[PDB]
């Protein structure tokens, strides 16, 4: 709970806690726990926001979104998940939430947990609220989010600039009338397809039909608003703005920054922004754009144009009337401009490429099926009845190959990863890059160049050291792979866990494209607790006792 | 020669010879020729307009491109060329020129002639100009013609609209700084660049160093001029605008058409347009600007805006000040709303679909090299040594598998052709496809889609006999295969020859994305003059000498 936190001074939060306190080392000791229940279901032929009926969806206490979880800095959250469904097991990942020795609650299945199995298999989540801002949740079970098993989080706490109203959340997703798992079937050997639609805070209306309705949006005049604007798609990477206002950045994924204000953002998948908009235009409706760059390199919607209205209180209803102009094409790239309020700084000149520090990703298309993803020269595939947490409580370290497990044993030191984009493939494609239990430095990428060019690079230290930025570099949990280049990420190994480090474009990621971050694994064993322990080998005892009884064949990496 | 052809009765041309003659079957008998010799040179280290230097061209006349053809409907025209290129044959296609009943004159090297050998080889091309417009030589050597061997032809006659002044020829190419036989063998195993740069008119300014010149165009105060807009590209599609001025098309490829007025126009590899522009806005300097759409599906440049200047005589120069909106996106398709002034009618609801009408075209990435495009189950690559006129001159029928032989035996009758594109694999691609010897009617194509969208479309009659058009439709020598769809073509006929017809992007043709129609070959072998025979063999028998002492490999299709 705060303390002095007002629309004058939202700098301010409670005794000890502020803005420029660093929460990765300090929380508040609230002594609250905000609990919930996720009832999953599976619903045949649900009628869907545009008006289009769907063969298929997995729901959250049937609705098309989960609980807004919404707690404050440093409480508890608490989550029982009663998996509902026919045949899937299920996951919650609480994505942008470290779990800080918490790894057992990170819901990566096959890694951190077995799947919890359907017709009424439950189990509790329990993790602390460390890191204040806007966060999200989603089923890792494949590809199973697509289907419906997705949410919000907010925790509450302090922020670097002054507003008057906080809007909440504000949800954009790529919506398919296909299942999930049809759509990792035909991705399995054909291109993706466009979106049906995009969905904003979960309506639009449809380009056809003229069914739905746009999400609407009431601005105050002449006050401050934060909007928590998150893209929790599949695959479609976002352009967002505002017609006749600007944006002003108050954080990036969970991290608050300098106010930096713009005229239109980027969204890759899974990512988030805080913005503050200024109600100061004339009283109108306003049309807020969803819109492509980067030549359908990082997605497209069969809906030409979906938006929300932005509506001024008092002024006249019906839609507005100014289509406005195209933002700046933004080559599906993410801004590499903001800057983190709690700094950090590491060394970059001293930096060499080595087999150990150096992440290839690869596009095969010799095997069965057609489009499989490599890192390193292995596709991912976990075994969900043997997560890598069973072989550390057994003492294990003969992990498989296809676990695609890096180990690093470094106590609580800068670690530095060369991701490689296929440089020599026929073909390359952005990623969205995601890692679980921290947030990662972005020290540099190679030079920023059009999406579809297929121009190619390779890291030149003799060109790009120089080019790599140590000093308060953007800080957070998704950052983009340029097609046919190279990225360099850093992380501090201050969590002990196995944490998946993966594309989050759901085909990619079922299709091989991830690793496995086995950090501090000595620690990691003398930190489970004997409750998280026991509870770990319930579920698996009862996922192990399910699967042979499932009708359905795993056909994909699990994630 | 014209008699009646004024500025405000463009319509008339001479006795017996106006907009209305059937100029397909109607021809003056002028007794003029009009003859050029083509010097092919081989320059290594040149500078080409934008200030870089390229490691090899090969050049006309030591020009960027041939001397632009010039003459009168029904004027002949005779070309000799001598080919001093170091290694590679050559031969001189005349695109947009029918050939009837001159097969042998076509250029198509492996088809209607042995390649003219370097080193000093001659032939002399002969043909009627049996249609007026603009249209465009180039090499069929392979991909030759991405490295200079290129240029224009204007055949003067009657138009579908007064104007008061003839700009002439307006070509715009792609421009890449890599050779050909390098961007074919990249081509071979990777996605095909981006160009460096696009050419208007020979020239353009390097967005890098600002070497260079726009090309500048001086309009006239209040007068109508025709500008005959050509794409002499191997590979980028092009959209086309003039800032504040709308274009007014008279013609498509070389076929006048009933005027129609335009924001914007979509041009594909080998398409022209001839449209009339009236200075009729404020006197100042004007952007006439290139654009792509289609997100990438149809090319790209690594130029960011290339551009042409449009004057208005008596106003400042300098560069134009008002950058103006982008057009709308074409979606890498030609319009079908052109309708020409001389008029065919054909049945389309007796249509059936079969093997025998039916041409499949397919990626293959099963072989070597990785992309080798397929036509019902073949990859074409000819005989540079023995044309299919040899088999024809010898009374031989076995003609080899990959020449891709479709024999059409039926006199002078339409002709039903549905071109499938891939809908099957696992991704698909726009493609401008062209016809030799014949301009062929458009009776429809698959619904217009985003051509970056993998939408994928099969015939079905029950609703796409609906969507054909044989009452007048587009009549020209190239238009778009869409993007995972399907395209229904018809030609009459009546012009017994071996005819190319093949995607016209360089590197897919060189690719294998080509059939040879060999119409009504009883007829052809009769109509085949002792001249035409006796040089045919004259310059295979030099060709065949040569070859064996060439120190490079055929490493495509030849085409
Ligand atoms: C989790 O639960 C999911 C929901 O039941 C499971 O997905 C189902 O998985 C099976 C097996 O992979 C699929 O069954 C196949 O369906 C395909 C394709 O059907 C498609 O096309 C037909 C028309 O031909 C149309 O009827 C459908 O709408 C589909 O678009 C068949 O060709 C196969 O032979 C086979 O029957 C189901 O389609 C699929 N359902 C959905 C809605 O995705 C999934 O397996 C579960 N996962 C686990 C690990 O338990
Ligand atoms: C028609 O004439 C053309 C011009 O002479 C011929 O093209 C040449 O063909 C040869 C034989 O294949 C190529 O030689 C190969 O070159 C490649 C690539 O070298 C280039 O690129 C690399 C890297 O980007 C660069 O380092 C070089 O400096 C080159 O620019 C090499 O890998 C091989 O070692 C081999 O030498 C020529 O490069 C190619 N030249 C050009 C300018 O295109 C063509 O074969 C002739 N065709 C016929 C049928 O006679
Ligand atoms: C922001 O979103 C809005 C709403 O989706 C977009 O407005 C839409 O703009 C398009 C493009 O101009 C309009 O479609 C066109 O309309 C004309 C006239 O009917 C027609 O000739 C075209 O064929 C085309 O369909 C559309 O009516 C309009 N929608 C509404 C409800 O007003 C707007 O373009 C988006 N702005 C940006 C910058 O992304
Ligand atoms: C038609 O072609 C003209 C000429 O290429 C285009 O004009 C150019 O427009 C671009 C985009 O606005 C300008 O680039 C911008 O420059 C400013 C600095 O002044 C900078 O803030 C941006 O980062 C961006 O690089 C460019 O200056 C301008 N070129 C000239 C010589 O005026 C025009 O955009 C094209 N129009 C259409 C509809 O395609
Ligand atoms: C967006 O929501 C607002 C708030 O409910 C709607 O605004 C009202 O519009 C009606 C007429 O349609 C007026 O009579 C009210 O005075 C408005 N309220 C306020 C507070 O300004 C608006 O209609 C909605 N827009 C759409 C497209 O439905
Ligand atoms: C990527 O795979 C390569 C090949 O297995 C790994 O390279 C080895 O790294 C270990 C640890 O440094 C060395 O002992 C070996 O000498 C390396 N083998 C070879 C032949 O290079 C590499 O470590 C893997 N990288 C990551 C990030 O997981
Ligand atoms: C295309 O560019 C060529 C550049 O040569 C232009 O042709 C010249 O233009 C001037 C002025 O109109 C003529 O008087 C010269 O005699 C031409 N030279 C040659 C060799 O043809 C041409 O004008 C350009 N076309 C347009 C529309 O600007
Ligand atoms: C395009 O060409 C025209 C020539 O037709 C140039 O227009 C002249 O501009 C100069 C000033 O630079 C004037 O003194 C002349 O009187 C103009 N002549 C006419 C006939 O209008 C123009 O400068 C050129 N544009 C560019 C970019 O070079
Ligand atoms: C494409 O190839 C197939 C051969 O697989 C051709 O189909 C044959 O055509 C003849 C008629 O000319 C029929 O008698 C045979 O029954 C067909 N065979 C099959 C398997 O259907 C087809 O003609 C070819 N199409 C074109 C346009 O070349
Ligand atoms: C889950 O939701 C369904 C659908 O409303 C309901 O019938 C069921 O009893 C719920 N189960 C539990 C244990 O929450
Ligand atoms: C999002 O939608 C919910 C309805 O579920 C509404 O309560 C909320 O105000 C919306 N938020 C915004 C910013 O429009
Ligand atoms: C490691 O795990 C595998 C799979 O369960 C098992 O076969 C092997 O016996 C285990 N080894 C140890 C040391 O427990
Ligand atoms: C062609 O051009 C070259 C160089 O310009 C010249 O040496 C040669 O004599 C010319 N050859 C012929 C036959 O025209
Ligand atoms: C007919 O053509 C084929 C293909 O070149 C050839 O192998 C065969 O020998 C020819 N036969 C005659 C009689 O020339
Ligand atoms: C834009 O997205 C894509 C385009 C082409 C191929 C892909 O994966 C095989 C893919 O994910
Ligand atoms: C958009 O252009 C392309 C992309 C990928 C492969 C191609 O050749 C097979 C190609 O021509
Ligand atoms: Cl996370
Ligand atoms: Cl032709
Ligand atoms: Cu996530
Ligand atoms: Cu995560
Ligand atoms: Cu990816
Ligand atoms: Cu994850
Ligand atoms: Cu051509
Ligand atoms: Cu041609
Ligand atoms: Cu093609
Ligand atoms: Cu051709």
């Amino acid at each position: 709970e705060p303390t002095c936190n007002t629309p004058s001074n939202r700098a301010c939060w409670s005794d000890g806690f502020d803005i420029n306190t660093d929460y990765e080392v300090s929380t508040p000791d609230t002594g609250v726990t905000q609990s919930y229940v996720f009832n999953l279901t599976e619903v045949d032929n649900w009628m869907g926001p545009d008006g289009v009926v769907k063969e298929k969806v997995m729901l959250i206490n049937g609705n098309i979104m989960g609980p807004n979880i919404v707690a404050n800095w440093g409480d508890t959250v608490e989550v029982t998940v009663i998996n509902n469904l026919v045949t899937n097991g299920t996951s919650i990942h609480w994505h942008g939430i470290h779990q800080k020795d918490t790894n057992l609650h990170d819901g990566a299945n096959g890694v951190t947990e077995c799947p919890i199995p359907p017709k009424g298999g439950q189990r509790t989540y329990r993790w602390r609220a460390r890191q204040y801002g806007t966060s999200w949740y989603h089923s890792h079970f494949s590809a199973q989010y697509g289907n419906g098993v997705v949410g919000t989080i907010q925790i509450n706490g302090p922020a670097s600039l002054p507003y008057d109203i906080d809007l909440g959340v504000f949800p954009i997703t790529d919506y398919y009338y296909r299942a999930a798992d049809d759509l990792v079937h035909f991705t399995q050997n054909n291109a993706p397809p466009f979106s049906d639609n995009v969905l904003i805070n979960g309506t639009a209306v449809n380009p056809n039909t003229g069914e739905g309705q746009y999400a609407n949006v009431t601005l105050t005049p002449g006050k401050r608003h934060r909007l928590r604007i998150l893209n929790t798609s599949t695959e479609n990477h976002f352009q967002v703005s505002l017609v006749n206002h600007t944006m002003t950045v108050i954080a990036a994924d969970m991290v608050p920054v300098n106010a930096m204000t713009v005229d239109s953002l980027f969204l890759a998948v899974g990512q988030r922004y805080d913005v503050v908009i200024d109600a100061s235009r004339a009283p109108d409706n306003y049309w807020f754009n969803v819109t492509f760059g980067g030549q359908a390199a990082c997605g497209g919607s069969l809906n030409p144009h979906p938006a929300a209205i932005f509506h001024y209180a008092g002024a006249p209803g019906g839609l507005p009337t100014d289509e406005g102009t195209p933002p700046v094409d933004h080559q599906c790239l993410d801004t590499l401009d903001v800057r983190p309020v709690v700094p950090r700084s590491v060394p970059v000149n001293s930096f060499v490429k080595r087999p150990d520090n150096t992440l290839p990703v690869a596009l095969d298309l010799t095997g069965t099926p057609l489009f499989v993803w490599k890192v390193n020269g292995s596709d991912i595939n976990v075994d969900w009845g043997k997560p890598i947490i069973d072989y550390i409580l057994t003492g294990n370290t003969s992990y498989p190959v296809s676990d695609n497990i890096v180990q690093v044993d470094a106590v609580d030191q800068w670690t530095y990863w060369l991701i490689e984009n296929d440089p020599e493939g026929p073909f390359s494609l952005p990623h969205p890059m995601h890692l679980h239990g921290h947030d990662f430095l972005v020290l540099g990428r190679s030079p920023d160049v059009p999406a579809a060019s297929q121009q190619r690079f390779v890291f030149d230290p003799a060109v790009d050291l120089a080019r790599l930025n140590g000093d308060n570099p953007p800080r957070r949990d998704t950052t983009m792979l340029p097609a046919g280049g190279w990225l360099l990420l850093a992380f501090r190994t201050d969590n002990p866990g196995a944490w998946l480090f993966h594309c989050h474009i759901a085909w990619h990621v079922s299709g091989g494209l991830s690793v496995d971050f086995l950090e501090r694994p000595a620690d990691l064993r003398q930190r489970i607790s004997q409750e998280d322990e026991d509870d770990f080998n319930r579920v698996c005892d009862e996922w192990r006792a399910y699967w042979p009884t499932n009708p359905y064949p795993k056909i994909d990496s699990g994630l």
